[PDB]
């Protein structure tokens, strides 16, 4: 399961209120980048309900028939490419949001692992590759080569 | 900003008595910490949060002109100043809010990295030659242990 495009478009639908606009669209493209550095993909961002990947914060019930479960536990989900909230990725903001060493989790992290998804990766099992279903903070390159070969299989 | 006394005790006090916009409380006073761990960690002093102006050091977010005969200026350029031990405004550490402060990689500067640089200075050290060390006058992001061996030296001289 796959996009059968590669320019990819999102939309920032909202905002966290732990950081500042300009450090959260940072960290968000500086996420693609990881992506798009090894595959041919690009992205784009738009300001429509149009785009391909649309992003939002959210606390509790927010929508789908996924809700939140407040501090802690799960840190956010996003769904397998496709049309309508196909491909779309969500972050608690119950959670405390923020980058680097120090308490709060990387938001930076964890939207890599998010969009991971949103391009049709699964699960690894390698506790090390980013897509490993738990979270852990990690300087230098976040993209394990098991990550790697996983996204260039499809794309 | 360059004296030459050193503190004449080794339990430093130090007191946060304001905020910047650009993080969450809890961030910033983690930040502070960890910075101050980087130096109690090669040496024998020891750093206790205090709520009086009575704090050895004292820490605050200012703009432009606020206070001191110092002023900031405005976005970019000079980030924080602080000075040299010893009473009043002496060993305090002020930072320019006019600056996007944030942490880790990515736009706007590192609260955690220019406070362990500023404390330095509240400890006595001045400017190192060296460009890899934490006390080298220009601003630069780095991932791993932020002490060079030529801080380590530098603070251990005086304590
Ligand atoms: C601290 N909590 C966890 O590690 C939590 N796992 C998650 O929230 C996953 C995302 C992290 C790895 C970025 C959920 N996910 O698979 C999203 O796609 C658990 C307590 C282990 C469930
Ligand atoms: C981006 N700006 C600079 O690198 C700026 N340097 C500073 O503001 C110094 C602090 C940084 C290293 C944390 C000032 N200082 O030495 C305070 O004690 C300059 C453009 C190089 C002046
Ligand atoms: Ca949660
Ligand atoms: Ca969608
Ligand atoms: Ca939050
Ligand atoms: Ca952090
Ligand atoms: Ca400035
Ligand atoms: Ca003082
Ligand atoms: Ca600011
Ligand atoms: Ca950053
Ligand atoms: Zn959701
Ligand atoms: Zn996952
Ligand atoms: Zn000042
Ligand atoms: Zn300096």
């Amino acid at each position: 399961l796959k996009w059968h495009h590669h320019n990819i478009t999102y939309w920032i639908q909202n905002y966290s209120e732990d950081l500042p606009r300009a450090v959260i669209d940072d960290a968000f493209a500086r996420a693609f980048a990881l992506w798009s550095a090894v595959t041919p993909l690009t992205f784009t961002r738009v300001y429509s309900r149009d785009a391909d990947i649309v992003i939002q914060f959210g606390v509790a019930e927010h929508g789908d028939g996924y809700p939140f479960d407040g501090k802690d536990g799960l840190l956010a989900h996003a769904f397998p490419p496709g049309p309508g909230i196909q491909g779309d990725a969500h972050f608690d903001d119950d959670e405390l949001w923020s980058l680097g060493k120090g308490q709060g989790y990387s938001l930076f992290l964890v939207a890599a692992h998010q969009f991971g998804h949103a391009l049709g990766l699964d699960h690894s099992s390698v506790p090390e590759a980013l897509m490993y279903p738990m979270y852990r903070f990690t300087e230098g390159p976040p993209l394990h080569k098991d990550d790697v070969n996983g996204i260039r299989h499809l794309y």
